[PDB]
């Protein structure tokens, strides 16, 4: 007993996975995963443009009723929300302009001016680990706030998903002057498993649709496909 419309939310400001092309369609990864599995769910399906931080609350007031958003699949997000199986890996790394010394270490990042997604996990780690020792972390609305402040040199670095700095800004013309700044950053605690479709925790049977529909579309090799678009890199991970 699926609706016969689903709701999604996302954030547009996380090229390849979701953003607007120059009309203002939805594009990316993350929207044709979506688009694909509401064909198969044999639902109709509502885009809905969203500030990051505004997704789980807006999920919890049914005000959507799914979010496919680069979502991270974290311990602290399964105690408010349910997820479905793992869309794909996301790790975080840091940006800085290219030749800058600047390392995801408290010791570099000290007094710097440090931007982050607000409601991220980039945010929970970096508030705890970074702001409360003395990093500037400034927390933002969303990711193209954070690369414009980056350009304009109001930020030293940016915390953010790898595969999306890389994909949507560094091998894109507003990013040549970046590149990374040391590795990626892994803490499972803060990162979570991959990233997944959040869900009220009591939508059992729409958890179910949007898992059988994941399934069938990796398992005949549509994920595969869709995926090549965007990458030459095995996306999923483990
Ligand atoms: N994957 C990270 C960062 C992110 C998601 N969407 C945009 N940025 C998170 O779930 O918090």
């Amino acid at each position: 007993a699926l609706p016969q419309t689903v709701r999604i939310g996302t954030d547009t400001t996380a090229a390849p996975f979701s953003s607007k092309d120059a009309k203002g369609e939805f594009i990316g990864f993350d929207i044709d995963l979506g688009n694909e599995m509401c064909k198969r769910m044999q639902v109709k399906c509502t885009w809905v443009a969203s500030d990051f931080d505004a997704l789980i609350p807006s999920l919890k007031a049914k005000k959507i009723d799914a979010i496919i958003s680069s979502l991270s699949i974290t311990d602290k997000r399964q105690q408010e929300i349910a997820f479905s199986d793992k869309l794909y890996a996301a790790d975080s790394r840091l940006i800085a302009a290219k030749g800058s010394p600047i390392q995801p270490t408290l010791e570099s990042l000290k007094g710097k001016h440090v931007g982050v997604l607000q409601g991220s996990t980039q945010e929970a780690y970096a508030n705890d680990n970074w702001r409360t020792k003395g990093v500037d972390v400034v927390a933002y609305a969303n990711q193209d706030l954070i690369y414009s402040d980056l350009t304009a040199g109001r930020l030293d670095a940016a915390l953010q998903d790898e595969v999306a700095a890389s994909e949507g800004f560094l091998k894109q013309p507003a990013g040549k002057e970046y590149a990374f700044a040391g590795p990626s950053v892994k803490d499972k605690k803060y990162f979570g498993d991959g990233t997944g479709v959040g869900l009220r925790k009591d939508d059992t049977e729409l958890k179910a649709a949007f898992d059988k529909a994941l399934t069938e579309l990796r398992q005949d090799g549509t994920y595969d496909k869709m995926a090549k678009k965007y990458f030459d890199f095995n996306v999923y991970g483990d």
